[PDB]
């Protein structure tokens, strides 16, 4: 028992982190097979970043200008290319530590672990959610660019995120591993509107199920509701509308606890309307939305 | 910017996890050099656990009865010994993945990362604190015994905890790597009183400094207090008394923010007496005590 914001073991990803330097800019790269992936803004200078002409900046760069160092060893760069907002540096040596991997574009509301790195060295690992507005509320300082987000299914790492920047609001933005930004963001130092965010309803319900499994049951009530009635409350409280696909994803947790999804919706409805009254659920005094139904089952079943 | 419950990168510890089987019990072992460390209760059966005679149970066991498997390879056990509540299985092969390491006994209020494992396979990593009453509020299921707690200083892993059991209250208990339990706990299936717990005051103050650094400043007020006045409030709210050693440890954060420790104590005093009034600090609606002053500086400075 117990419920924690658990990250995947980061070992397989640690073995892929390298340092990429171009001119005076240093950031992190991901070395998979004979390719190092990194944010394309590694080729910029402070003057460039207000509106960089990436095509022109990259034309002035040659293979030998990209300094890639894996720990203490230097990699020889034999090709370079820009794909969307990422640079792909072909190296002459395949990473011997390359795990089985996939590149995936995650959906908003899904979760992943971030391995925060500086100068190609891992510093920490944390679990987070891709917000409905495509930002991530991460923890990143100068030099963290190129740190990646991932999920691990047994021996396969699915890389879903590469960190590109911090918005003026203090939230984070990045791309999939093909360099396509999540959200409307652009790799420029400009004011960028992140859309209206909402709370991930399916995750809050999944986390209420995790609470019941772990013994925190005070919020269970004698009520039920309908998808329509629940969605009127979710609208008022800036929660994502609950669909039958979400109810279906919550099926296993509903079966495990014997609490019908709409009955859990009625508990959530009461917590939204009345608050927690100074009480806590799984050590939290707010409604947590960073655990998916899959995460709750995985944590509550011990998948390795 | 941003502040997360960040765990150390678990790679160096993942390479040390093995599966230990004795009879029908399987749990996790830590393979460092030519020794595998595991909880001594691996030699018990369900009937034994109410009050096991460990010396007698171990006498019936021979080297060949301890099945140690590192991934898919089997280790040959050439010696066994019990030290306090741990078993030390001498194997004929030194772990090639043994990082530079130390065994340390952490103090209550200090933090560490746990690499939760099942059948010798890592499943997840999370950050937690050793509670003032020597329990840990972890997330562990059946088979998690032998999972370890650690801290990493550059290339050196300081192992501080090995998981032994879940108390009937749902909190966790374990030992240092010499097998000495933290707290009054014994490795028996019995009702065991965990002492009165308190909130880690120095950590809550460190986390308020992390909040100021990251932009959450609403709780700062026009007041100050004394160590004596603050300690009367800390007594009433079951917080650890603040000492000058704690103020001294908070020196660097006080210098970074320019907010005197006693002025931050006055903000904490007001939050204890008035609550958060439906507001949040670093995404939390309660006062967080699982970040030490060292953790706050490390996260806010990017140590790798
Ligand atoms: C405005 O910056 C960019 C905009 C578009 C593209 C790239 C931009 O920056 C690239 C460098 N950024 C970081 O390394 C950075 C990332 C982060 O998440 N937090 C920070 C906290 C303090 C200081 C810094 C520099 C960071
Ligand atoms: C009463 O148990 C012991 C007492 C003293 C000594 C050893 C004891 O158990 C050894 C086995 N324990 C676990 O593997 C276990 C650990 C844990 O943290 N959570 C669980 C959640 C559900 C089920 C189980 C079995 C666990």
């Amino acid at each position: 028992s117990g419920f924690r914001k658990m990250a995947f073991p980061s070992g397989k990803v640690e073995g892929c982190m390298v340092q990429v330097t171009c001119g005076t800019t240093t950031l992190n790269g991901l070395w998979l097979d004979d390719v190092v992936y990194c944010p394309r803004h590694v080729i910029c200078t402070s003057e460039d970043m207000l509106n960089p002409n990436y095509e022109d900046l990259l034309i002035r760069k040659s293979n030998h200008n990209f300094l890639v160092q894996a720990g203490n060893v230097q990699l020889r760069v034999i090709g370079h290319s820009m794909q969307n907002c990422v640079l792909k540096l072909k190296v002459d040596t395949a990473n011997p530590k390359t795990p089985k991997y996939k590149f995936v574009r995650i959906q908003p509301g899904q979760t992943f672990s971030v391995l925060a790195c500086y100068n190609g060295s891992p510093s920490g690992v944390y679990q987070c959610a891709m917000r409905p507005n495509f930002t991530i509320k991460g923890s990143f300082l100068n030099g963290s660019c190129g740190s990646v987000g991932f999920n691990i299914d047994y021996d396969c790492v699915s890389f879903c995120y590469m960190h590109h920047m911090e918005l003026p609001t203090g939230v984070h933005a990045g791309t999939d591993l093909e360099g396509n930004f999540y959200g409307p963001f652009v790799d420029r130092q400009t004011a960028q509107a992140a859309g209206t965010d909402t709370t991930i309803t399916v995750n809050v319900l999944a986390w209420l199920y995790a609470a019941v499994i772990n013994g925190d049951r005070w919020f269970l009530n004698r009520f039920t509701t309908t998808l329509n009635d629940f969605n009127l409350v979710a609208m008022k409280y800036n929660y994502e509308p609950l669909t039958q696909d979400h109810v279906d994803i919550l099926g296993p947790l509903s079966a495990q606890t014997g609490i019908a999804v709409l009955d859990m919706c009625a508990s959530l409805k009461e917590l939204l309307q009345n608050g927690m009254n100074g009480r806590t659920i799984l050590g939290s005094a707010l409604l947590e939305d960073e655990f998916t139904p899959f995460d709750v089952v995985r944590q509550c079943s011990g998948v390795t």
